[PDB]
């Protein structure tokens, strides 16, 4: 029944992180944050706009802002919560800045399953080691609502079986053609509740289904990167203009969890 902590995260559940590649908490947020954190990113898409994940109106898989925590003054407390970034740091095992974050919306009956992959392949980062994700649910996700899917062991893949970067789409591979395996290794949903949180390393293939409920899902994606994580040109790397190749990315806008 209570909340998880940084402080009281078992060890069991570091081990699960480390070998599975991702790992499932639950209760890090109050119902009260999950309200407050779930109308400030209303605001932000009321105010911004949102952009499509997919290949145009009809072929939606996300509804999405991203930077977004950028974007509303209340968001800054979200990817610096205590407890989540502080769980995210224990589960790295080493030090962390946030990277970015988006706003994950998934409308019923009009969202395509989210493909497959893994984030590595799409941050425009050199140096990654120890970079993860937390894909923050803001509302409650049974599996038909679009929850995601991973890949046990899959942050383990050796090299030829990596995409690692793509500089420009023309890179896309079938995954199947990346890592021959894919096909034959096992897929696990992971359906949650509002405030709960699952981790993923940056090499963890993941996907997620369509939402086929009756129900919007909302999900809040931060990405903590390694401290160190230089700029490496690739897709979406359009808001780093004012970065050269080899930039760290420090300052404010890429803020060190402490
Ligand atoms: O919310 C989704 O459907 C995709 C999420 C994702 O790929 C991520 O958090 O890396
Ligand atoms: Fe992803």
């Amino acid at each position: 029944g209570g909340p998880t902590t940084a402080e009281n995260l078992s060890k069991e559940a570091v081990r699960f992180y480390r070998e599975q590649g991702y790992v499932h908490i639950p209760r890090v947020l109050s119902e009260t944050e999950v309200t407050a954190f779930r109308a400030a990113c209303e605001e932000v898409l009321e105010k911004e706009g949102r952009e499509i994940w997919g290949a145009g109106e009809d072929e939606v898989q996300v509804h999405y802002v991203a930077q977004a925590w950028q974007k509303h003054p209340e968001l800054r407390s979200l990817v610096l919560h205590p407890e989540i970034s502080g769980i995210a740091l224990r589960l790295a095992g080493a030090p962390l800045r946030v990277y970015s974050s988006d706003i994950l919306v998934k409308e019923p009956k009009r969202t395509l399953p989210t493909l497959v992959h893994d984030d590595e392949t799409g941050l425009p980062l050199n140096e990654l080691s120890a970079t993860l994700t937390a894909w923050i649910a803001l509302t409650d996700v049974p599996v038909e609502r679009g929850c995601m899917s991973y890949v046990p062991g899959s942050h383990l893949r050796a090299r030829e079986d990596r995409q690692e970067h793509m500089t420009s789409f023309a890179e896309f591979r079938d995954l199947a053609d990346v890592w021959p395996d894919y096909p034959w290794q096992p897929r696990v949903a992971v359906p949650v509740r509002a405030g709960d949180v699952v981790f993923h390393h940056c090499r963890t293939v993941h996907m997620a289904e369509a939402n086929t409920s009756d129900s919007v899902r909302m999900a809040h994606g931060v990405v903590y990167m390694d401290a160190d994580a230089t700029y490496r040109p690739g897709v979406q790397d359009g808001h780093l203009s004012r970065l050269s190749p080899g930039d760290p990315l420090e300052g404010e806008l890429f803020p060190l969890v402490t």
